[PDB]
This record gives C-alpha cells, sequence and structure tokens, in this order.
C-alpha cells in the first residue's frame, strides 16, 4: 500500500509535519509531492523559499500537492530554526542517510532544487519544478511534467 | 509499407540501435513496439530498466517484440551515457520534437511509463506493461491486453 511512494523512504515511515513527527507517508495517497532540497546555509534557498511558501498558500489545496523538505543543512539545530520558517512537512534530520539516497537518487548537485513525484504511483513528473515556481504562479501549467524538455 | 507506425515518427527515419542511428521502421513489422519513456535522473526508472532488460533479453524474440526509448534526459551528454546502458533501440536524442510529439500522443505525465503499440495497425494493445513486466517475468499472459 502507497509502495511506490515509499520507494524514496527506505528508512522513514512517517515525517515532520511543524510540531509533530507523526504524519505517515499513506496520508499523501492521490497528491503531487514535491522534495524541496534545501538549507540555511543556502543564499539562493534563503531567496527561493519565501517564493515557494506563496506559491504553496496559494495553490497547495487547490491543486492538492505536498512539499517535503529534504534538508542540507549541516546540523540538527540549523535544521529544526531552518524548518520552523515553512509551512510544509520535512524528512527528519535524523534520516541522514535517506537524504543521501534522495540526493543521489535525483543527481541533485545544487540547492535550492524542487522534484515532483506522483505519491500513488511512485512516478516522476520533473527535477526542475524550481524554475516553474517563478515562471508559472498561477499554476496554469502544474505539476510542469518533462521541464527538462526545455 | 508500415504506414500507420510511420506517423508516430513525423521527424525521425531512422531509429538508434547502439552505435547504429540507421535502424529503419520497416523492420519492426508484425511486432508489438513498447514505447518506454524514462531519463537518468528517474528512480523507479533505474530500478524498473534492469528488470525490463532480462524481460526483454529473454523474452523479445519468441514473443517478438521491440523496445524503443523515448528519453526525457536533459541532455545529450546525460542521454548518450544512460541510453549506452541499455541493449533495445532509442529515438534520436537531437529529436526533441519528436519526443514530444510521442509523450503528447501517449499523453505521458510522469515516468516510468511502458505503453505496447501493435506496430502493424498502430493501436495500443496494452497500458499496464510496466507492472505486469514484474508480476509476470515468466510473460505467460504477455501482452496483458487492457484496451
Amino acid at each position: 500500500h502507497m509502495s511506490g511512494l515509499k520507494k524514496f523512504f527506505p528508512y522513514s515511515t512517517n515525517v515532520l509535519k511543524g510540531a509533530a513527527a507523526d504524519i505517515a507517508l499513506p496520508s499523501l495517497a492521490g497528491k503531487t509531492v514535491f522534495f524541496y532540497f534545501s538549507a540555511s546555509w543556502c543564499p539562493p534557498c534563503r531567496a527561493f523559499t519565501p517564493q515557494l511558501i506563496d506559491f504553496y498558500k496559494a495553490h497547495a489545496e487547490s491543486k492538492n500537492f505536498e512539499v517535503m523538505l529534504i534538508s542540507w543543512d549541516e546540523s540538527a539545530e540549523d535544521f529544526k530554526d531552518y524548518y520552523a520558517k515553512m509551512p510544509w512537512l520535512a524528512l527528519p534530520f535524523e534520516d541522514r542517510k535517506g537524504m543521501e539516497f534522495l540526493t543521489t537518487g535525483f543527481d541533485v548537485k545544487s540547492i535550492p532544487t524542487l522534484v515532483g513525484v506522483e505519491a500513488d504511483s511512485g512516478n516522476i513528473i520533473t527535477t526542475q519544478a524550481r524554475t516553474m515556481v517563478v515562471k508559472d504562479p498561477e499554476a496554469k501549467d502544474f505539476p510542469w511534467p518533462n521541464v527538462e524538455a526545455k
């Protein structure tokens, strides 16, 4: 059940949500999920994050998607402060190997990077959603499959 | 000849096969052709490809079918190293327009996506080959018709 999404998380069954660390993956059924590779020490992330946050507040519910922070922060403390500023989900910091698995899996060489996947099938939509969040703020072409074509 | 399948390729007369690049569509006559939408940046593809490779090498001749890579790679260099590892066919990377035509035609919204079509009628025979390759490694119910 939800084996597609589970393939992205060999070492975690639950992800964080602000206060609680109790949201279970299967609760994302039917949604488009975006992995956001980001960190507090990254200048472009600091500039992109507020943009992603506006996009999230505008379309999350309507377009039925979720966002999950996958942190490249180097300390549990930095992670905690940085993630406090976001409204979406996060892969716990303690799951470093899970961060590494996702980072290598999608070939993420730099941040910020925003990867869109389908929860139900576990299929990938695009690794280049970061650009589209700003180019298509009204989400007319969401979730932007194969942006890589351009 | 091969009028129907030829319409799937409005911009390429020949397709790849290793280092080749001289494969003509007429060779695919009377066969089932699987359009495999994939890219190096895709984890589920990376896990399915070796399964499809085993399946190809074990049934391509008997059940007589072919596989063609339709690449969502972001660059010619990525395509090159990614395709180098596959044994089947590929739509030339440079034909981005072609890849987009086929993407729109099969309505591919994410990858991996594997679609089987009857080369002769250009009809889609099956849309569940991705699942069934895994559930039916032996190729008992191939080609799992569902359209």
